[PDB]
């Protein structure tokens, strides 16, 4: 897992992608544009973009609740990686908050190498960017457990 140091400098890195209301929103708008446009037929598994398109459904409302509660979830594990016991435990409850019964374990975990590329793309640096694949590579599979 994250040692303290990589745990401060992807904070430090992500920080001013998770600031303001809007950016925190953007992060996670970004985020999941790169997963529909890898797979489109999981949009449909999001009630709240029912009949949406990858050419439209980034012009929906829903699509801004989601990319909120992402980067928030996304933050909140960063900010406990060094409590072995809360990140396993807030990263859980993420898991199970995924109650449709649209999503599994495996399509979940097939957002992993693309949340991965788009997240090191969105930091800064080489020691960032290695920071945030190890904190996915990490998290993904404690979240997907629970599905
Ligand atoms: C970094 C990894 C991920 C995190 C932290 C995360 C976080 C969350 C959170 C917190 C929610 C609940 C939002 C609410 O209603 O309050 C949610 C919903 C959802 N997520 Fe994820 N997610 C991740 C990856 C994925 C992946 C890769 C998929 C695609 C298989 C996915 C599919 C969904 C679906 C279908 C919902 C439910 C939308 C609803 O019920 O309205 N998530 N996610």
């Amino acid at each position: 897992t994250l040692t303290k140091h990589e745990q401060d400098i992807l904070l430090k890195e992500l920080g001013p992608h998770v600031d303001t209301p809007a950016h925190i929103v953007e992060t996670g708008l970004g985020a999941y544009h790169a997963l529909f446009t890898a797979h489109p037929q999981y949009i449909s598994h999001f009630s709240r973009l029912e009949g949406h398109t990858i050419e439209n459904v980034m012009q929906s409302d829903g699509i801004k609740h989601y990319a909120r509660t992402l980067t928030e979830a996304i933050v909140h594990m960063l900010k406990e990686i060094s409590n072995d016991a809360e990140v396993k435990k807030i990263a859980a409850q993420y898991g199970k908050d995924h109650t449709s019964r649209k999503v599994t374990k495996d399509e979940f975990m097939s957002g992993e190498p693309i949340f991965t590329k788009y997240f090191q793309n969105l930091v800064a640096d080489a020691e960032g960017k290695a920071a945030v694949e190890k904190f996915l590579k990490h998290v993904f599979p404690m979240m997907a457990a629970e599905i």
